[PDB]
């Protein structure tokens, strides 16, 4: 699997396994500054839910991805991610 940037990542759903662990947390697709406030902020974004085109959403879906990615350096579980919850509904209405 392939993801060619962290956001586009956590945009999508995708089996969050080792393999992918690994190509997603490298400071070359995202600087380790950049994924610690990702991190940091998931509390403040975690219930966060809309349209996928706007800029808080974006934020949210790489928050939720940092911590599905913090998750998995704990356990070593592969775990479905899914970004944050959507619906038609919300994208007719944005």
């Amino acid at each position: 699997g392939s993801f060619s940037t962290f956001e586009e990542a956590a945009l999508c759903t995708f089996l969050l396994n080792k393999e992918m662990y690994l190509k997603l947390r490298s400071d070359v697709l995202l600087p380790l500054t950049q994924y610690n406030r990702y991190l940091a902020l998931y509390n403040k974004y975690k219930y966060f839910s809309g349209a996928m085109d706007t800029t808080s959403y974006r934020e949210a879906a790489c928050c939720h991805l940092a911590k599905a990615l913090n998750d998995f350096s704990n356990s070593g579980s592969d775990v479905l991610y899914q970004p944050p919850q959507t619906s038609i509904t919300s994208a007719v209405l944005q």
